[PDB]
C-alpha cells in the first residue's frame, strides 16, 4: 500500500503560485512529515513578490497524507492509498463578507520527496477588509476536518469552516469545500465518514529576514 512510504520521516517540498486581486506571489516550503506521530514541521518563505494576504489564510492550502490514522482505522486512509502517484486536491474557500480562494494542488512523490504543487487564485477581496488589510492574528485554532467518500467521483469530499481571530475582537470565517481524486488508475481506499483533528502552531525564525511562517502540526484521524 502507499501506507509503507510513510512509516519513517519523509522530506516535504511545498510550492505555491498565488494571484490575489491580481497581486502575484510565490511561496516555498521545506521540512518533513512523520505520519507515525501525525507530525509536520515546515518553514514557508515568500520567494517571489510581496505577500498580499495574511499567512494564517494560506495554512490550509500549504498534505493530509501525514495524518496519524489509528491502526483500527487504517482501511479509511484515502491520502496514503493514492501514493505514490498521488491525488489532486481542489478547494474553494469562501471568506465570509469578503473574497474567495480557488486552489488546485497535486500531492505526489517526486523521487523520495513528498511534493505539494499548488496554484491559488483569489478574487473579490475588499481593499480595507480582514484579508487585504492584514488584520488577522498570527495564530491558529484546533479544527476538525469532516471526511466523506464520494464513490461516484472515485474520491473524497471534505467540508470545514476555519475561524480566523481578528485583532479587533471579531472572527473571520473561511468556509472550505474540498475534493480529493486519485491521479493513478490503481485502486484507492474509499473511507467511511470520519474526521481529522488538526492542531497548528505558527511561529517565526529569529534569523530569517524574508517574510515567512514556521508551522508545527499534529493531525489525528478519529470517529470510527
Amino acid at each position: 500500500k502507499g501506507e509503507e512510504l510513510f512509516t519513517g520521516v519523509v522530506p516535504i517540498l511545498v510550492e505555491l503560485d498565488g494571484d490575489v486581486n491580481g497581486h502575484k506571489f510565490s511561496v516555498s516550503g521545506e521540512g518533513e512529515g512523520d505520519a507515525t506521530y501525525g507530525k509536520l514541521t515546515l518553514k514557508f518563505i515568500l520567494t517571489t513578490g510581496k505577500l498580499p494576504v495574511p499567512w494564517p489564510t494560506l495554512v490550509t492550502t500549504l498534505v493530509q497524507c501525514f495524518s496519524r490514522y489509528p491502526d483500527h482505522m487504517k482501511q479509511h486512509d484515502f491520502f496514503k492509498s493514492a501514493m505514490p502517484e498521488g491525488y489532486v486536491q481542489e478547494r474553494t474557500i469562501f471568506f465570509k463578507d469578503d473574497g474567495n480562494y480557488k486552489t488546485r494542488a497535486e500531492v505526489k512523490f517526486e523521487g523520495d520527496t513528498l511534493v505539494n504543487r499548488i496554484e491559488l487564485k483569489g478574487i473579490d477581496f475588499k481593499e480595507d477588509g480582514n484579508i487585504l488589510g492584514h488584520k488577522l492574528e498570527y495564530n491558529y485554532n484546533c479544527h476538525n476536518v469532516y471526511i466523506m467518500a464520494d464513490k461516484q467521483k472515485n474520491g473524497i469530499k471534505v467540508n470545514f469552516k476555519i475561524r480566523h481571530n481578528i485583532e479587533d475582537g471579531s472572527v473571520q470565517l473561511a468556509d472550505h469545500y474540498q475534493q480529493n481524486t486519485p491521479i493513478g488508475d490503481g485502486p484507492v481506499l474509499l473511507p467511511d465518514n470520519h474526521y481529522l483533528s488538526t492542531q497548528s502552531a505558527l511561529s517565526k525564525d529569529p534569523n530569517e529576514k524574508r517574510d515567512h511562517m514556521v508551522l508545527l502540526e499534529f493531525v489525528t484521524a478519529a470517529g470510527i
